[PDB]
């Protein structure tokens, strides 16, 4: 059976992760769970955001699902995990959901590298001048390009756009662009197009339907993904994954927010669980989960963040029920 | 009188600059035009995209209006971008890019903002280097550069109705560079108590621009962030076809359309002069002729709404017909 | 009276500092000594090599005399070099290292120079970074740092008989960094017309120091170059065993022997206090007691020449015997 | 036979290179020569310090001997050759010569990397702050370490000192040190010692006999070699080599200086020719040349730079004669 490590994290995480677990069990898949701790609240009790035991648990499982995160000695749990486990592929999908305030027809995935697994981009200040290093290496570019190509090859469109800034940064961005295009020769089935990041941002706003998979570098991926989230309902419903060569951690994009009341929308956590299923090779199960979520978002109840007043537990129940009817 | 340097540039620049000139002349303001050459076509004839005489003419005028520049696919030895060169040579550090709703197909209503970011090359070229399999690009922030750009943005904000400024940054991930930028602008902001200043992480700014663009007026940010935010904003209003822009320094400024030279349609007389005319309006504002600038903008909006419309806006009218309509409209506004 | 902070440090520091104190007391000058702790032994007991109280005591005195610091082979978490920390914390930017002939075995005659280089950490730590198989180290030069160090060296040169200063640089290969350094020092040199200033490529300086050291008096250079030039110069005069040094800032200074703590002989009473005594002489010079400084140096030279000599100089005398001889000699000089 | 490319260069080069050629012929070895042009004087006539034809000639020969070198469009010939041909190993020996003003018993070789074959260390200035990059890579360190180890293995002492600054620059200098020591495992016959560069400088002054082969990085090698030259007679008699994986260029260390009169000391050029012979595998011939040079420096005439008044041509004749008697 699949071993899934569950980490609630802080605040709303305590509500959306158990919800995600519920939906996962509803799929009927042979699943096992291992609870672990991480985050600010874990720091206050353990002295560290990511206890050594947590890393061990993560490594003992096929995949990890993380809820949310919210001083000397403290460090970002997710940032630490990316570096410690070299989860180099940051995967952020943007898909139209049947919710008021969402552009229809949008269905893309943005892939960018999590650099710290290989190196930390250093900042330095000398008197009145501060300098930040933007680093691109052939190795890192080959890895993320191959990761993006595989993702595109597993999607209907078989289309990949390389969003770059080689026009103004020929050495760094050019190395990125050229390397991804080189790796692309190994994926003749994938249609690869190059696009300046600025133009990509404008086209995401004007006609996002144009994109399927987009691969880009660090700082650019961030803004493009947030721009895209703005088009389909905000970060509130956005799932994400951090995939390495041995394991992966999935989590909602938005912070830990409210909370405690039980009005947190578990959509992102559930869709992150769906991303995890896809990653594990259970694509059909992932599609059913996603469908069930859409059905509820469309007809079923709705949590506060979506105009409704339904509770996290109520919304989750509907999904479970809907999932069972599919 | 005001001395205005006119540089047509390449392709459609030869059509939209003369059109913008006509609109400026229609204001009746005391303007003396000085023509100069710059661009790819100029390079092909002189070995440089920006002759020394052109720099001299720009410096001899109050402001400059530039058309378009052709950028060849492959790199041509000796050829460098004219606007990039002028930004550096004259230290036109304030890159000003408005994003505003227009009465045209595809433009979302309720958008009226201005994004301000620095052009760094007047002070320093951010260097790139490659060592074997590793390439590194410097992102440079200095107190001096941040103070200047912050003050420029605050001045623009104070000159607008909303008196609102947002500082878009990434100090959450780049505390030393982005933090220096943020802290410095906030420091200069103390001198502009009439302007409501708010800080916003660039990523969140991007999302909010797509969801609630009406919350912004003036946004000041750094190098690469401004680029993407402006293109994002342009997407909301239909694209870059009608967008004007400015590069302002301490002693002069150059204004120009964001759109390229469109070589394949140059000479056909169908280019939309809106961007060039609105760039001329930005120039009038800069020169202190704010009322005339507003009238020019109103004339443009009236024609955009009622026609004649050039091909890019779904019409079949010529550059000439459009220009004459703006000139005629201006007289009654 | 002059407030002097005494920090024995580790190992032989416990023997040479008290000796230097005795020599200072032998001058009869109005000196008030304030003891403070710093070093490895201090770290082992307090978790820090430089307690806050020590920094406070240093700041409360006119100058500080430091003995020696033990540097363990392997890196010990939490332990940092005391002198390095003080240079940074108090911005003791002027690293002053004299190289002078002494009447001892192995010392070449005719050497009398002072090498001045900046300690950069008071302004900034030059960062290193590694990306995969490539490592990069920043060599940083600023106008501010160069102006300060240049002025410090020029002041030292003007306070010496020869009134001669050489600027050792590598602007021939590093025009931007080394050139900024060179040009800046030459600019400040304009204010010292009494000092004869010459520029010299560091490589040539190294060669000339070995062949004709008498041509130099004061040499000002950058970070890593000063290090090697001083050790080269030390080689000419017998080594680093008798060498004093100073770290001078705008408000105070710390002087100390270049020699280490020699842990294995600590407590045996055979350490040569020459370096510590000469460091005390540098301190007197710095404090404005130039005549006393010269007398202390003469007393040291007399004993070095006639004995008693400690083991390091081929003798079999104790630290105590040597110190008493210097004290007695000082009275007649 | 061996094909040797001869490049006189500027000034004194016109006198010392023909002299070196003379001594080479005197060895009796099957030699052939190919004249090429390079330098300032070549720039004034060709428009470039290193004509393309010169590079072609160099590549067509087993080794190259260069005399000396002395504005937009102009660039250092030697610097260009190092980069163009990737002559990464800069070899500079320091040996006591029987001349007044030379410390006896000194016999060492300093090896440092010529970096530009792989990359140019960039300088940058931002307002009042200037920054220069000091770059160390595993590849460059492995190459120069192996080069230094081979040189030490071919010498009696079988001793190598790695002069570094890892104490204050742990990342760059530490990578250098660690990499050379790793490559050293492949040379169990060579005794390898580590030494801080500052201490190395002091020990070169106090007791240079301690050293045989010294391997160090860029900026340090320069000063150590000039320091060493100061101990054995100055740069005037110092030879040098720039060795790559396919070819090598040898030349006197000192500039092009005087000249025209014919009072230039051809010692450095001749010893550089000796270094070249060693490089070609003619060690015995190289030793004879060196011996002949010493014999003349000791008893025979002496050029102005050495107190004497002998001419370049006279000094050379003596060496040839002396070489013939050996």
């Amino acid at each position: 059976a699949y071993r899934i490590c569950l980490i609630e994290g802080d605040g709303i995480g305590h509500e959306v992760i158990p919800a995600a677990r519920r939906v996962l069990e509803a799929t009927g898949l042979p699943l096992e769970f291992v609870e672990a701790e991480a985050g600010w609240e874990t720091f206050e009790r353990r002295g560290t955001s990511v206890p050594e035991e947590t890393v061990e648990k993560i490594l003992s499982c096929h995949a990890t699902l993380f809820g949310a995160a919210t001083v000397p000695g403290f460090f970002g749990a997710i940032r630490y995990l990316r570096r410690r486990l070299d989860l180099y592929a940051n995967v952020r999908p943007a898909k139209s959901r049947p919710v008021p305030g969402s552009r229809p027809g949008v269905d893309l995935v943005i892939v960018r590298e999590n650099t710290e697994g290989l190196y930390v981009e250093q900042e330095r200040r000398y008197l009145d001048v501060a300098i930040a290093d933007a680093v691109i290496s052939k190795k890192a570019s080959e890895r993320i390009g191959r990761a993006a190509l595989r993702i595109a090859e597993g999607r209907p469109r078989k289309t990949l756009h390389i969003a770059h800034k080689a026009n103004v940064l020929p050495l760094t961005q050019g190395l990125f662009l050229d390397t991804v295009k080189e790796v692309a020769k190994d994926f003749p089935l994938v249609n690869v197009q190059d696009i300046i990041v600025d133009n990509c941002a404008m086209q995401l706003v004007m006609r996002p339907e144009r994109f399927d998979v987009i691969v880009t570098t660090n700082l650019l991926g961030d803004i493009l993904s947030d721009l895209a989230a703005g088009l389909v309902g905000g970060l509130g419903l956005a799932p994400s994954g951090n995939i390495g060569d041995t394991t992966a951690v999935f989590e909602p994009v938005h912070g830990s927010a409210i909370a405690g009341k039980g009005i947190a929308n578990p959509t992102a956590a559930i869709l992150s669980a769906a991303m995890m299923l896809d990653y594990l090779g259970e694509k059909e199960a992932a599609k059913r989960v996603e469908k069930a979520v859409d059905l509820v978002l469309e007809r079923g109840p709705r949590t506060p963040d979506l105009g409704g007043d339904a509770t996290t537990e109520a919304f989750t129940e509907a999904v479970v029920e809907a999932l069972k009817s599919l």
